[PDB]
């Protein structure tokens, strides 16, 4: 029977089915089917409510590890049982380099947010940092910046010089500078973006659409994954990352309970397989994401140069690259599993006045 895996689409579905899929799927037997989304849970919450779920396996954010497990849509996993060992016999949970978001949460990979300019379109003057994103004077043109608050309020923060820190122990200090009053210099520095003649905002929701926008010329910079501007750029296109107030992430995996594959065991023999040290490590062969496991960054760098054509190193590319993340941010994904609700109800409110005050 078939397992059903949900991610999304482009670049980054390719380098899963390449590195791990398409592999994990010829040893077991079992076929590993992919479907395209665009993140969060309304669709497998509908499927669940609905008594009717055809997804297994979901590639999800780090914040929806977390909601997906308190509401009982995933499954709670026992990690060293559930997981595979690395090779030389170390248990999961100390090989995946941190501690886990959720128990519902196994990791893939790590992605940073960041931003990129088309170098052939965007003259002589190149944007370096991210009060470059945000200056209009200096950078006229339309932003593509992504349709919801999460990442586009800590960059609005540090583009107005509060300061994160990167990572340590209880994560980046500038969640503690994201209550109430935070949010709404954040808001207005959007929405100033936004609002400007000489600015102005597509908000983006599919992974795809910052390079292609960048690629036609319709926005001069755009935010997006770094994964994403990286196969653009393998493909010839002469786009630049920006990685000044990057937001280092983690990418996850996730089990949905009830689904085809559940009760028989199937999913979860896919996922173990799939979360293999070799796994991991076979879809940065694709992909500038960084594995989530010591033993697969190891062989990523023992095997340099590790992109597909033998001949591109990887780890420059990388969103853990110490040259990357100089000035990065990490993202804190309890503060949005926990406060999105009420932000977001701000955000939508922000932008709606954004098309409400707009002359045709």
């Amino acid at each position: 029977g078939a397992v059903t895996v949900v991610s999304w689409g482009g670049a980054y579905t390719e380098s899963q089915k390449l590195g791990y899929g398409d592999p994990t799927a010829a040893k077991l037997g079992i076929p590993v089917n992919w479907v395209d989304y665009t993140g969060g849970l309304s669709e497998i919450k509908a499927q669940k409510e609905a008594g009717a779920i055809t997804w297994d396996i979901m590639d999800v954010y780090a914040k929806d590890t977390i909601i997906g497990c308190d509401e009982g849509i995933f499954h709670e996993f026992d990690f060293d049982k559930d997981f595979l060992p690395a090779p030389d016999g170390t248990p999961a949970s100390q090989d995946f380099f941190t501690s886990m978001p959720s128990k519902c949460a196994v990791g893939n990979i790590l992605y940073s947010w960041n931003f990129a300019y088309n170098d052939a379109k965007i003259g002589d003057k190149k944007p370096k940092s991210i009060k470059d994103f945000f200056n209009t004077k200096k950078f006229p043109g339309k932003r593509a910046i992504y349709k919801g608050a999460m990442s586009n309020l800590e960059i609005a923060l540090v583009a107005d010089g509060v300061k994160a820190s990167g990572a340590q122990a209880g994560g980046d200090l500038l969640y503690r500078k994201m209550e109430g009053a935070g949010i709404d210099r954040a808001l207005a520095k959007i929405k100033k973006l936004c609002t400007d003649p000489n600015g102005g905002c597509v908000f983006w929701n599919a992974g795809a659409q910052p390079p292609e926008l960048l690629a036609n010329g319709e926005v001069v910079m755009a935010t997006g994954w770094n994964g994403r501007f990286f196969n653009a750029q393998m493909e010839g296109t002469p786009l630049v990352q920006v990685w000044d107030a990057q937001i280092l992430d983690y990418e996850y995996f996730a089990l949905v309970k009830d689904g085809p594959g559940y009760a028989d065991g199937s999913a979860m023999k896919v996922l173990a397989e799939m979360t293999s040290t070799e796994g991991l490590a076979g879809s940065a062969k694709y992909i500038a994401y960084a594995p989530w496991r010591k033993s697969s960054i190891a062989i990523m760098e023992a095997g340099e140069p590790w992109f597909k054509d033998g001949k591109t190193n990887m780890v420059p590319h990388m969103p853990t690259a110490p040259s990357n993340l100089k000035s990065h941010i990490l993202m804190n994904p309890d503060y949005w599993a926990d406060n999105q609700d009420e932000i977001n109800e701000k955000w939508e409110a922000m932008k709606a006045g954004l098309h409400h005050h707009h002359h045709h």
